[PDB]
């Protein structure tokens, strides 16, 4: 059967970053990211817990993705979009985001669950056959 | 504090197919799976459960994966592979998997975390990219 640290062992073993938010006001902040999250940004849990993610779009801060985001959130709806952001020593990388709200029976509050894939291969591969033909 | 109930979201949310597998002797039979798992491989929870994995690499002939794959697990050492993988529909996919030991801080009984991600897509573009710019 399962258990509950086989539950952790299964999001430590993700290859996708994991992490949960909570919204306060027009801020989501951190209160739990997993190890992918912490390699994928470069960034420790120790430096980043209890603030918005919105810094790993650094200084880009005119993105589409950032108000259909925000709407979804208002609605309490899952989304996903791409944004660009960029890691702690500077490097860019493509984020493809899935935002899932859940609401947890315990403070029956609504939390949000951040998947971050890394698809700048992706990114630049369509870019090229794009742009060939 | 965060939850188990978190957690448990946190492994519903997933992209990619996320498995938990026991070893019994030579064959490491699944006790769990999570539903991004069963819309990729076509195959319900209830169908496949308590049995090994095999039947993901269908009537595929191929090395280098099962025999490394079944290595390291035998030496408790992770690996990751790409194999063509089937759908119950019969459709093939492309599978990264990637499979970790688990180390148990108590109840003491081997568990593996396999990791199924289909990069099909991605396959194909390179192709793409590979056939045009030759
Ligand atoms: C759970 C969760 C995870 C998020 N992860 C990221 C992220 O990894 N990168 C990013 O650029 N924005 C991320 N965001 C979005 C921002 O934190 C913020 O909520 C969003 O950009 C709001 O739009 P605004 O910047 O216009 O205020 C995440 C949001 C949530 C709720
Ligand atoms: C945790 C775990 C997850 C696995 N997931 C898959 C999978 O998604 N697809 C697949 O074809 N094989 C998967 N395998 C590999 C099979 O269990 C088995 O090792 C494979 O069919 C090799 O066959 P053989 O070593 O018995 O010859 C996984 C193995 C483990 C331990």
């Amino acid at each position: 059967m399962i258990n509950a640290q086989l539950l952790q062992s299964m999001v430590d073993a993700s290859n996708d970053g994991i992490v949960v938010a909570e919204k306060e006001g027009d801020d989501t902040i951190l209160i739990y990211v997993n190890a992918a999250f912490e390699y994928l940004t470069g960034y420790s849990r120790d430096e980043i817990l209890y603030q918005d993610c919105r810094f790993l779009q650094g200084d880009d801060r005119d993105q589409l993705g950032r108000a259909r985001i925000r709407k979804a959130m208002a609605e309490g709806r899952p989304c996903r979009e791409v944004l660009r952001n960029y890691r702690k020593d500077g490097s860019a990388f493509w984020n493809e985001l899935s935002i899932t709200p859940v609401k947890s029976d315990f403070d029956q509050r609504t939390y949000f669950i951040g998947i971050q894939k890394d698809v700048s291969r992706q990114v630049e591969l369509e870019r090229e056959l794009a742009e060939l033909r």
